[PDB]
Order: structure tokens, then sequence, then C-alpha cells
């Protein structure tokens, strides 16, 4: 199963960044969204379920086909409160209908990094839009009540090794969980892009506990909260060393996470020799925008 980027008709790196700074002004103006985190984290995450149903062994799910946009996907359970980040985007699209749907999701995710004043990330155009049927069925995210053997395994089958997953799990640094969307809670929130997630991991005391939906969390007299599977990362010996070094090293986890975030983002996807470079957008405030 093979799917080729097609750049949409007509359209360069000008005609993208016009989109980038749609996503961004309207970041900036809808900032009273969940108690004034804004949209950038749940974009993110946006970006993220919409790639990570990619099967390596055959080629299904991920950013290429839109597929987010139809019922079964959009309803996942494991998508819980992404409607929001739909909702963010629609006039969006509205402004713009020439984007293909991965394309727009994919980049809203882009722009919500850094316009967090994450790292810059590359982004390549061309997800085209494909039927209903090709929408992968749900239960190809990852559950959060597991170990680090489930992370691990779960992982390779969108061909992420161990510095891979400990530099994309850095994400959980941003915006917090929602009792009613996934049954976690707690943990503060943030909307600005660090590596705060391995401090927190190291430096904080932890207990492990069951909260009011009755599932495991650990969590700190700070009051942060991590999940299972984020504690696990400095319960297995590989991943605590990769935390370690993330803790310890800004710049190394954002050049990281780019290059994981990037690859999370294109995976499935076959780009032509003579396709674009990827591109990388410059922020409102590069622009005095
Ligand atoms: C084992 C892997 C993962 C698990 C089990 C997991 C699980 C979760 C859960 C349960 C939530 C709370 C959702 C809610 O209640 O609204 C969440 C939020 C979030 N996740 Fe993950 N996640 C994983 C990996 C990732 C990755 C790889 C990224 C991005 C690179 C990511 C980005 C986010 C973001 C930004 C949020 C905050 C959303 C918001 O504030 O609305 N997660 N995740
Ligand atoms: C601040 C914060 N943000 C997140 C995102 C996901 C997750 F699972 C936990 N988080 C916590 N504690």
């Amino acid at each position: 199963l093979v799917h080729v980027a097609s750049v949409e008709k007509g359209r360069s790196y000008e005609d993208f960044q016009k989109v980038y700074n749609a996503i961004a002004l309207k970041l900036r103006e809808d900032d009273e969204y969940d108690n004034y985190i804004g949209y950038g984290p749940v974009l993110v995450r946006l970006a993220w379920h919409i790639s990570g149903t990619w099967d390596k062994h055959d080629n299904t799910g991920g950013s290429y086909g839109g597929t987010y946009r139809f019922k079964k996907e959009f309803n996942d359970p494991s998508n819980a409160g992404l409607q929001n980040g739909f909702k963010f985007l629609e006039p969006i699209h509205k402004e713009f209908p020439w984007i293909s749907s991965g394309d727009l999701f994919s980049l809203g995710g882009v722009t919500a990094v850094q316009e967090m004043q994450g790292p810059k990330i590359p982004w390549r155009c061309g997800r085209v839009d494909t039927p209903e049927d090709t929408t992968p069925d749900n239960g190809r995210l990852p559950d959060a009540d597991k170990d680090a053997g489930y992370v691990r395994t779960f992982f390779q089958r969108l061909n992420m090794n161990d510095r891979e997953v400990v530099a994309l799990m850095g994400a959980h640094a941003l915006g917090k969980t929602h009792l009613k969307n996934s049954g976690y809670e707690g943990g503060g929130a943030n909307n600005v892009f660090t590596n705060e997630f391995y401090l927190n991991l190291l430096n904080e005391d932890w207990k492990l506990e069951k909260n009011d939906a009755n599932n495991e969390q650990w969590d700190s007299k700070s009051g942060y909260m991590m999940l299972p599977t984020d504690y696990s990362l400095i319960q297995d010996p590989k991943y605590l060393s990769i935390v370690k070094e993330y803790a310890n090293d800004q710049d190394k986890f954002f050049k990281d996470f780019s290059k994981a975030f990037e690859k999370l983002l294109e995976n499935g996807i076959t780009f032509p020799k003579d396709a674009p470079s990827p591109f990388i957008f410059k922020t409102l405030e590069e622009q005095g925008l």
C-alpha cells in the first residue's frame, strides 16, 4: 500500500506560510480555551493522534488520508477531547479550502509547537484525502495504564526507537489531563514548550495513587501528575538514561523532538525525488506579526 505525496496544485512555501499564520493568529486570539491554556496543546495532540494510527506492517492509518474527519475515527474513545482541535481548525480550512485535511491537521501541530516557543519542525506538504473506507479501526492508539515494556513494543509499530519515544513523550509537558476525556486528572497546566517533563520526572517526589475515575496515576505533593506510561520512562533503565540526558540538555531535547515529530507526521508517505524540500515556517514573532 503506497501513499505518494502530491502537492496541492500550484501551491508553494508562501501559501503554506499563510495557513501557518492564520493558525498562529487564531491561537493568539482564542486565548481563553481550557482555562487560558489556549489551543496549542490540543492541536499537538491532534497531530499525534492522526499520525499514531499508522502500522508499518501494511501502511494502514497514518496522517496521509486525513481520515480523522470521518465518524469512526472522530468518535474513537482514544480521541475524546480532540473535537476541540477540529473545531478550532474549521474556520482555517474555510479560509484555505485548497489544503488537504491531513496537511491541515499535521500543520496545526507544527504551528502549535513553534508558537509555544518549541523547536522548528520542518514540514512537508502533499497528503491527499482518502475515502471513508480507508479509516483505521479504533484501538491503534496507546493505553496509559501500562509499563515500559508495553510502551517500547507499542512504538515499534510506528518504527520508533527508545530515543524517539522518550523525545516524543516530552510533549507531555504541554496542556493537561481532563478526567472527562481520559480518566486521568491534574498536574497543573502549561502552554510553553520546554524540557520540564523530564525535570519533573527526576526531581519531584512521586506517589502512586488511584484517582476519582479509579485509575492509577503518579502524583507529587507539588500537584503534578504522571501517567503510568510516563513514569515507566524512569522505571526502565534504558529510558532513564535518555530522560536524564534531556533533563540536562534543552537544545538536544529540542533537536531530537523535532526529528521524531517530523518523522511521526510523515510515516507512511512516499515523497517523490523531485518533491519540494521540507518547509521551515517563520513564527509570528519572527515576522513581526
Ligand atoms: C504511551 C504514549 C502516550 C499515552 C499513553 C498518552 C496519553 C495521554 C492522555 C491520557 C492524555 C490526556 C488527554 C485528556 O484527558 O484530555 C494525553 C494528553 C496529551 N498528549 Fe499524550 N499520550 C502518549 C503519547 C503522546 C505523544 C507521542 C504526544 C506528542 C508528541 C502526546 C501529546 C499530548 C498532549 C500535547 C496532550 C495534552 C492535550 C491537552 O491538553 O488537551 N502524547 N496523552
Ligand atoms: C502538565 C501535563 N500535561 C500532560 C499531558 C499529558 C499527560 F498524560 C499528562 N500531562 C501533564 N501532567
